[PDB]
Order: C-alpha cells, then sequence, then structure tokens
C-alpha cells in the first residue's frame, strides 16, 4: 500500500526488529517484496558502504522507508500503463512483462561496475540507480507485485535469474543479462538453453520461485562485505537471523543454495541448539535430489569447501567426486564459463595444494592419510571422469593440456601400491568409468611411475608427439 498493517513495526531499531518485520510480511497473503529489499538495502547501505556515525544499529524509520517506497512505486506506475496490456485469466502477458524489464533497464545508469557489491536491492535502484544481473530481475518481479501481477515470480538457476509467469506460471521470459558481452535475450523464453541441456538452463531443473522464495533470494542477496578483509557483523547476524525463520516457516525447503549459505554462516558463528553445518550441507544435497532431480551442482561444492577448510580431504575429494558426477550428464556451453571455472579451480589449485599438505603430513608420519586411501584415489579419479564425459558431445572441449599436468602430479601423490588397489570394472573400492577418456587411461593409473606424456596424450586426445 503501504497498509496500515506494515507500518505498525516501525521505527527499526535493530536487528531483531528487521526480523519481526520479516515474520510479519511472512505471515500476510503476500510478504511485500519492495518493501522488503528497500528495508535490506537500506540497514546495508548505513552496515557496510558507509559506516559514519553509526552507533549500533540505522535506525529505519517510517517516513525515510516510505518515501523510499514511494518513489519506486511512482516510477513503476508512471511508466507501466496496464490498461495497454489487457489480464485474461488474472495472468500477464509476454508484451507486459518485457516492458516492466524495459522501464527497469532504462531507468539504469549508462556506465557502472556490474559486480560492485551492494548493488542487488531496491535501495540501490532507487538511490544509486544501479543494479546487478539478478537484481534487475528481482526488481522486475518486484515491480510486477507492486502492479497486482500475482502471476510474475523470479526463476533462478545457479547462475543466471529471469521471470517465469502467465497461464500456469508454464512461461518463461528473460528480463536481465547474463555475463559480460553476451548479447541479451530479453523477451525471449529459455528454451533453447534447456534443450541445448547446459549448466545455465539446468537442463529444466531450475527453481521457480513463490513469494516466499523470493524472500529467500533477497536474504541470500544480503552481502555483509564491507572490504576484501572485513565482514560486517551485523548484516552477518541479520542474514542468519532471517534465513533462520525462513528456514522454520519451510521455505528454505526447495533452496538449496539457501541452506548452503546458511551452513556458510554457521561454521563461522554456529547458533546453539540448531543443526551443525554438515547437517544442513546435507540438507541442500537433499533438496536438490527431492525438488530438482539431482541437477545442481553447489550443493555438493558447499559441502566440499566445507571439508577442503576443515582438511577432511577424504570427504572434499567425495564432495568434488559428486559434483563431477552431476556436471557428466550437461553439454559444455557458451555462457557456462562460471562453472568452467570452478571445476578449472578446484582441479588445477585446490586439489594441489590440499594433496601437496597432506604428502608433507605423510612424510612426518600420518596415519589415516588420504594419500593411503584408495577409495581417495577413487574420488579423484571419478572427478576427472565427470569432468571428461562432460566433455563428451558438448559444442565446446573442456580440457586442454593445462589441465594434464596437474591431473599427472595429483596421480602422482598416491603411491602406486595404493592406486593399485582400485579396481575399474566395465559396464558390462570399486569404480565404473563413464568417459572414454579415463577408460583409456586404465591403462597407465596404476605404474609405479606415471606415464606423464602417455597420460597428456589421453586426457587431450592430442594424438602426434613432437617431430624432432
Ligand atoms: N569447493 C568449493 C566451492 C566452490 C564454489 C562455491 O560457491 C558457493 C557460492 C555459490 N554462489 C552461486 C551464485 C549465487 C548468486 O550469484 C546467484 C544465484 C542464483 C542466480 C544468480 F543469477 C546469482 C547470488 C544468490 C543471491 C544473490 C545472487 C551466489 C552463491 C562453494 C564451494
Amino acid at each position: 500500500g503501504l497498509k496500515a498493517a506494515q507500518k505498525t513495526l516501525f521505527p527499526l531499531r535493530s536487528i531483531d526488529d528487521v526480523v519481526r518485520l520479516f515474520a510479519a510480511e511472512l505471515g500476510r497473503e503476500e510478504p511485500d517484496l519492495v518493501l522488503l529489499s528497500l528495508v535490506l538495502g537500506f540497514v546495508e547501505h548505513f552496515l557496510a558502504v558507509n559506516r559514519v556515525g553509526l552507533t549500533y544499529f540505522p535506525v529505519a524509520d517510517l517516513s525515510i522507508i516510505a518515501a523510499l517506497y514511494a518513489r519506486f512505486t511512482a516510477q513503476i506506475r508512471g511508466a507501466v500503463d496496464l490498461s495497454l496490456y489487457p489480464r485474461e485469466g488474472g495472468v500477464s502477458s509476454r508484451e507486459l512483462v518485457k516492458k516492466v524489464s524495459d522501464v527497469i533497464w532504462n531507468s539504469l545508469s549508462r556506465s557502472y561496475f556490474k559486480d560492485r557489491a551492494h548493488i542487488q536491492s531496491l535501495f540501490s535502484f532507487i538511490t544509486g540507480t544501479k543494479l546487478d544481473s539478478s537484481g534487475v530481475a528481482f526488481a522486475v518481479v518486484g515491480a510486477c507485485q507492486a502492479l497486482g501481477l500475482r502471476d510474475v515470480h523470479l526463476a533462478l538457476s545457479e547462475d543466471h535469474a529471469w521471470v517465469v509467469f502467465g497461464p500456469n506460471g508454464e512461461q518463461t521470459a528473460e528480463v536481465t543479462w547474463h555475463g559480460k558481452g553476451n548479447e541479451d535475450r530479453r523477451g525471449q523464453t529459455v528454451n533453447a538453453g534447456v534443450a541445448e541441456r547446459s549448466w545455465l538452463y539446468l537442463k529444466g531443473s531450475y527453481m521457480r520461485c513463490d513469494r516466499k522464495m523470493e524472500v529467500a533470494f533477497m536474504v541470500c542477496a544480503i552481502n555483509p562485505s564491507i572490504d576484501l578483509h572485513t565482514d560486517s557483523l551485523e548484516l552477518l547476524q541479520l542474514q542468519q537471523k532471517l534465513l533462520w525463520l525462513l528456514y522454520d516457516l519451510g521455505h528454505l525447503e526447495r533452496y538449496p543454495m539457501a541452506l548452503g549459505n546458511l551452513a556458510d554462516l554457521e561454521e563461522l558463528e554456529p547458533t546453539p541448539g540448531r543443526p551443525d553445518p554438515l547437517t544442513l550441507y546435507h540438507k541442500g544435497i537433499a533438496s536438490a535430489k527431492t525438488y530438482y532431480r539431482d541437477e545442481h551442482i553447489y550443493p555438493y561444492m558447499y559441502l566440499a569447501g566445507y571439508h577442503c577448510r576443515n582438511r577432511n580431504v577424504r570427504e572434499a575429494l567425495q564432495a568434488w567426486a559428486d559434483t563431477a558426477t552431476v556436471i557428466q550428464d550437461y553439454n559444455y556451453c557458451r555462457e557456462d564459463e562460471e562453472i568452467y571455472k570452478e571445476f578449472f579451480e578446484v582441479a588445477n589449485d585446490v586439489i594441489p595444494n590440499l594433496l601437496k599438505e597432506a604428502a608433507s603430513l605423510l612424510e612426518a608420519g600420518s596415519q589415516g592419510s588420504a594419500l593411503q586411501d584408495p577409495e581417495c584415489f577413487a574420488h579423484l579419479l571419478r572427478f576427472y571422469d565427470g569432468i571428461c564425459k562432460w566433455e563428451e558431445g558438448s559444442p565446446t572441449p573442456v580440457l586442454h593440456v593445462g589441465w594434464a599436468t596437474f591431473l599427472v602430479q595429483s596421480l602422482g601423490r598416491f603411491e602406486g601400491q595404493v592406486r593399485q588397489k582400485v579396481r575399474i570394472v566395465s559396464v558390462p573400492p570399486v569404480l565404473t568409468f563413464q568417459s572414454e577418456k579415463m577408460k583409456g587411461m586404465k591403462e597407465l593409473l596404476v605404474a609405479t611411475k606415471i606415464n606423464s606424456s602417455a597420460i597428456k596424450l589421453q586426457l587431450t586426445a592430442q594424438s602426434q608427439v613432437q617431430m624432432k
């Protein structure tokens, strides 16, 4: 409206007052996305962007928040004339969705750094005329709610955002950009991307948010970073509390990434009486298995990251193998470059550093070392197998000789007597390879001294050696 009942908790004088507001909105028919995003952006501004004069919490006065809200609703109502776009069935049309998208887009500053922090919220849109990529999609959904368009909802993959709308909520529309230097498909469906089996569209197993899940998104979007070295404890606490509220009300049930975020926040600062981070990462993975065909990568990455930081090398390797086991059933497409980077860093930086330390610890007499555990070698092999299988049938290759050097080094961290204990079984520790590259590498995986040149040839399917 704002409606009288939405105004009664103001002023918000603390983290807990903001939690109160979220609880009240989540108990309504429809939580007010515009109100909530403006409040988070206000408090994030004064806790992370400009802390000058801060003494405890930046009090959110109704007059201030109501005037920002009025700025937003005036901008959207003035620019989108609904009479031009009749709604039959009480559902929206593609032209209406595109118009709202255009209005948001056309309001943005002509030039700014798109991956800056703190440009995710409606506070940023109103006060700075700046939004990040997914922020634009969220703003479209907020604007649509403000206009009464109950059918328009946020859609989220692991690296992009768009909307769903229309009869049965079955239509899709691009509303925002993706990446850097990919050309807009604003207004179009996501069906080509789904059909090509790219990671970006998750084979169709992407989140279709309800209003509560859109609240969860804006909560995950909070950015406690003050600078590279420093997070706002106040924003960490607020995000954590808001995620527990959502969790308790059931609104994280279908939101794997949110459960990973909450697990990471609990690792940093555990809440007494709550599930441990590991339980939460596993809930994230179970959510992806239950609702999204186990076609998400980040539930496993989140888990691997935790094990890595805790130097549980076996369990980290297991979880990265599981990431690869998901990616293997995708085609590597243009605009998947974020997940390629993730896999590259794991294979070529993280795993090497971990195994380097494990090697030094083994020299110092360690027992139960991953490097002496054939099931850990099997995980390493399953990780490469999934990456090789991913590559098969993709329009663009994945592996190159730069990966080969690290593979050879990583393999060699395990002694031959350990590697010999993995049984590689064919269809039709034990491991089955899905990729042709690893099936052909079987021959070389158990020699005392790894034949480096042969491994390079097999991984990159470079077929010739130097002439002279
Ligand atoms: N090992 C390991 C490891 C590697 C990577 C990793 O990533 C964890 C964080 C994943 N990241 C995925 C993208 C995501 C995010 O950019 C995102 C999510 C979905 C769609 C979208 F367009 C953007 C933010 C979610 C709230 C505001 C945008 C933010 C979180 C965690 C562990």
